[PDB]
């Protein structure tokens, strides 16, 4: 049973994919500010924070529900809807962190937050 990640939630998921993939303090600094290099250790960090947040599953890729849920943050369940299935593609390049970071890229370009 999916819940919707609270703003705790999502600042204990981050500190616990920092600790967990080794994050240097520079890259840790970036993210506090919403700057995310195209390199595989942002990308990495994403799909973790994905995964904590039930978003993304490295084999099935974005959850289009749970991301609705997660996403809407009171506006149309079908607007969303139709705005994250745009975002959903297949792992086309065999990467997991990759896939997840494409879809993170495309939610931010349709103003779509975790947290409102
Ligand atoms: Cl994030």
């Amino acid at each position: 049973e999916f819940t919707v990640s609270t703003t705790e939630d999502l600042q204990r998921y981050r500190t616990e994919c920092v600790s967990s993939l080794n994050i240097p303090a520079d890259y840790v600094e970036k993210f506090k500010k919403w700057e995310f290099p195209e390199d595989d250790t942002t990308m990495c960090y994403i799909k973790c924070v994905f995964n904590k947040m039930q978003l993304f599953d490295d084999t099935e890729g974005p959850l289009v529900d749970n991301l609705v849920h997660q996403l809407a943050h009171g506006r149309d369940a079908e607007e969303v809807r139709t705005e994250v299935l745009k975002c959903v593609d297949k792992n086309t390049d065999n990467n997991a962190c990759h896939w997840a970071f494409r879809g993170f890229k495309c939610f931010q370009k349709n103003n779509l937050s975790l947290i409102k």
